[PDB]
This record gives C-alpha cells, structure tokens and sequence, in this order.
C-alpha cells in the first residue's frame, strides 16, 4: 500500500458539502465561505494564534516556536 | 496495508454534510460556513489559541511552543 | 503504491462545495469566498499568526521560528 | 506509483466550487474572491504572519526564520 | 510513475470555480479577484509577511530568512 495518499472528491456526479482530508493544516483565524445561496450575510472578527503538524522527528533540535501578535490597533468601517 | 491514507468523499452521486478525516489539524478561531441555503445570517467573534499534532518523536529536543496574543485592540462596524 | 499523491476534483459532471486534501498548508487570516450566489454581503477582520507543517526531520538543527506582528496601525473606510 | 503528483480539476463537464490539493502553501492575509454572482459586496482587513512547509530535511542547519511586520501606518478611504 | 506533475483544468467543457494544485506557493497579501459577475464591489487592506516551501534539503546551511516591513506610511484616497 501507499504512503500518505488522498483520494479525490466531487466526481462522477459529485454532491454534498464539507471539509475533509486535512493533514497537519490550519483553517480559520477570520474567514467567510458561501456558495450556492440567496442573500447570505456574514461577519467575522478574530484575535488568534494557530499551530499544527503531521509526522515530525527530531534529535538535539528545536522545532516550531511561535510568539503571537502584540500591541496592534485596527478599525473597519460600516457597510450600508 | 498502507500508511496514513485517506479515502475520497462525495463521489458517485455524493450527498450529505459534514467534517471528517482530520489528522493533526485545526478548524476554527473565527469562521463561518454556509452552503445551499436561503437567507442565512451568521456572526462570529473569537479570542483564542489552538495547537494540534499527529505522530511526533523527540530526543533531547523541544517541540511546539506557543505564546498567545497579547495587548491588542480591534473594532468592526455595523451592517445594514 | 505511490508517495504523497492527490486525486482530482469536480470531474465528469462535478458538483458540491468544500475544502479538501490539504497537507501542511494555511487558509485564513482575513479572507472572503463567494460563488454562484445572489446579493452576498461579507466582512472579515483579523490580527493573527499561523504556522503549519508536513514531513519534517532534523538533527542539530532549528526549524520554523516565527515572531508575530507588533506595533502597527490600520484604518479602512465605509462602503455605501 | 508516482511521487508528489496532482490530478486535474473541472474537466469533462466540470462543476462545483472549492479549494483543494494544496501542499506546503499559503492562501490569505487580505483577499477577496467572487465568481458567477449578482451584486456581491466584500471587505477584508488583515495584520498577519503566515509560514508553511512540505518535505524538509536538515542537519547542522537553520531553516525558515520570520520576523513579522513592525511599526507601520496605513489609511484607505471610502467607496460610494 | 512521474515526479511532481500536475494535470490540466477547465478542459472539454470546463466549469466551476476555485483554487487548486499549489505546491510551495503564496496567494494573498492584498488582492481582489472577480469574474463573470454583475456590479461587484471589493475592498482589501493588508500589513503582512508570507513564507512557503516544497522539497528542501540542507547541510551546514542557512535557508529562508525574512525580516518584515518596518516604519512605512501610506494613504489611498476615495472613489465616488
């Protein structure tokens, strides 16, 4: 058998809706997703840190260090 | 048999709705998802930290260190 | 069997809607996505840090170091 | 079997909508995407850092170092 | 089988809409994308740093160092 393989999606008259087959990956931190819809309305706001991993080896090493956001200012306006 | 393989989804007349087959991965921290819908309305707000992992080995090592967000300011407006 | 292969999507009368087959990758930090829709309306705001990985080896090494955003100012206006 | 191959998408009467088959790559940090739509309206604002990877080896090495944005000012106007 | 090959997209009556088959690449940091649409309206603003990679080896080396933007000023006007 293989190593680390991923089959396809939505074929041969595909259908349905979702999130599938993620390895070591990040989805979010301020994001909107709309499809096949009528009059959608969405709002997102995030202050965040994300860290992820798949298959990691190490010897006398240091791997993945993250220091988050600090000391920022932000302003977004209105939408009529 | 294989190592770390993932079958496909939504094929041959696919259907239904969901989240499946995630290994060592992160989904969230401020996110909206809508599909095949009429007049959806959604709001999300997050202050967060997320950390995840699959298959990790280590010897005389340090792996995955995270310091979260600190000292920020944010403002989002209105939507008529 | 192979190593690290990914099948295709949306073929032979494709259909449906989603996110699939990501390895070691990042999706977000301020993003909107709309398709096949009527009168969509979306808002996103993010202050963030993201880090991701797939298949990593190391010996007497240091790998992936990230220091986030610090001390910025931003202003976005209105949309009639 | 191969090494690191990716099948095609949207062929032979393609259809549907999404994000698929990413290896070691980044999508976001201030981005809008619209298609096949009527009267879309979108706003994005980001202060961010992103880092990603697929298949990495190392010995007496240092790989991927990132110091984020610091000390900037920005102003965007209105859209009637 | 091959090494690092990518099939085509949108052929033989192509259709649908998306982002697919990226290896070690970056998409964002202030970007708008519209197609086949009526009266679209979009705004993006970004302060960012992005770093990405696919297949990397190293021995007594240093690879990928990035110091982000610092100390800038910017102003964009209005659009009636």
């Amino acid at each position: 058998g293989g190593f680390g393989n991923q089959g396809g999606f939505g074929n041969s008259r595909g259908g349905g809706a979702g999130l599938g087959n993620n390895q070591g990956s990040n989805m979010g931190g301020g994001m909107n997703f709309g499809a096949f819809s009528i009059n959608p309305a969405m709002m997102a706001a995030a202050q965040a840190a994300l860290q992820s991993s798949w298959g990691m080896m190490g010897m006398l090493a240091s791997q993945q260090n993250q220091s988050g956001p600090s000391g920022n200012n932000q302003n977004q306006g209105n939408m009529q």
